[PDB]
């Protein structure tokens, strides 16, 4: 099997000429050539089976991405794994090949307002579809916004996604422990229940702020410091803001902090388009019930030159998992992953 940086990529003979792209906390990603379809692809290797939470990520990403079909969402082309469950230790997810991601892009170039506007449009267009399927992405960040040579944008990295169900979701706090928290809505860090589509709009607002200055807006060093970063710009929450915090402990914590004044957006972004700052303001609102929704964001004057509901597709029906996975042991999740990937095996 071909080796990349001392790592086995057992994807031949169909896929060859592997080249390292990058990696996340869980997957190593290579470009490759598909000799069957005569096209370039990306391949993500993950090795999840010793960790329940990693198994959850892998099963969610596979199930959701195979059901979604949208220009601004990465598709799964193929999945490689061993022919028996006992031999299966790695999973290779084959996707269309993108050229870079927005994290990498922002480290080497400043974006013009036209570029920012177009990228934000594509993010919200993809998000409109995700939310129309009643799915929460829950982990949007610059590194999982992929870009290609023609400057098309696709959202990837769905291992934290969940069906939106604030009234009946007793999953609790996020069980993701490695990746960044700079884009997490304040209610994600304060409450263990009741997450809505507004958590993704918060993330997009953080991404917009970062496109405007090439610096993350809330780069907290740890849990309480993240909160202080948010409050140091939005100012102390109002009385109505405080009611969204269901955990009276967390709310009394916030009440105990020293008062902080709001920082006007045009002090942070003095040269930015005022329409961009107006939309940003509506995306980064502490109260999730007051935060702008994805269709309202698309219809905002900042995006006027792109907004077109005739060309912004939605899902036919809301996505459903057919089972709750949070309490299944990893050995059961391994069976479900084996079953979910059998459709890519000969003789299914
Ligand atoms: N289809 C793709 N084409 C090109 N680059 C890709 C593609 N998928 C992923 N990448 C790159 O690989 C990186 C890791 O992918 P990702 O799916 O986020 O991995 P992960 O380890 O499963 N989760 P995370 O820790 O959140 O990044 C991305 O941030 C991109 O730079
Ligand atoms: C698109 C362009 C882009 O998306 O680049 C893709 C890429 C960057 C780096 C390495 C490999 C691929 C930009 O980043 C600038 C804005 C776009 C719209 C452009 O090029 O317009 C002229």
């Amino acid at each position: 099997p071909e080796m990349v940086r001392g790592q086995v990529f057992d994807v031949g003979p169909r896929y060859t000429n592997l080249s390292y792209i990058g990696e996340g906390a869980y997957g190593m990603v290579c470009s490759a050539y598909d000799n069957v379809n005569k096209v370039r692809v990306a391949i993500k290797k993950i090795s999840p089976f010793e960790h329940q939470t990693y198994c959850q990520r892998t099963l969610r990403e596979i199930k959701i991405l195979l059901r979604f079909r949208h220009e601004n969402i990465i598709g799964i082309n193929d999945i490689i794994r061993a022919p028996t469950i006992e031999q299966m230790k790695d999973v290779y997810i084959v996707q269309d090949l993108m050229e870079t991601d927005l994290y990498k892009l922002l480290k080497t170039q400043h974006l013009s307002n036209d570029h920012i506007c177009y990228f934000l449009y594509q993010i919200l267009r993809g998000l409109k579809y995700i939310h129309s399927a009643n799915v929460l992405h829950r982990d949007l960040k610059p590194s999982n916004l992929l870009l290609n040579t023609t400057c098309d944008l696709k959202i990837c990295d769905f291992g934290l996604a969940r069906v939106a169900d604030p009234d009946h979701d007793h999953t609790g706090f996020l069980t993701e422990y490695v990746a960044t928290r700079w884009y997490r809505a304040p209610e994600i860090m304060l409450n263990s229940k009741g997450y809505t589509k507004s958590i993704d709009i918060w993330s997009v607002g953080c991404i917009l702020a970062e496109m405007l200055s090439n610096r993350p807006i809330f780069p907290g060093k740890h849990y309480l410091d993240q909160l202080n970063h948010i409050l140091g710009i939005l100012g102390s929450p109002s009385q109505e803001d405080l009611n969204c915090i269901i955990n009276l402990k967390a709310r009394n914590y916030l009440l105990s902090l020293p008062h902080k004044n709001k920082v006007p957006w045009n002090r942070l972004f003095p040269n930015a388009d005022s329409k961009a700052l107006d939309l940003l303001d509506k995306m980064l609102t502490f109260n999730p019930h007051k935060r702008i929704e994805v269709e309202q964001a698309l219809a905002h004057p900042y995006l006027e030159q792109y907004y077109d509901p005739s060309d912004e597709p939605i899902a036919e029906a809301p996505f459903k998992f057919d089972m709750e996975l949070d309490d299944l042991p990893k050995e059961k999740l391994k069976e479900l992953i084996f079953e979910e990937t059998a459709r890519f095996q000969p003789g299914y």
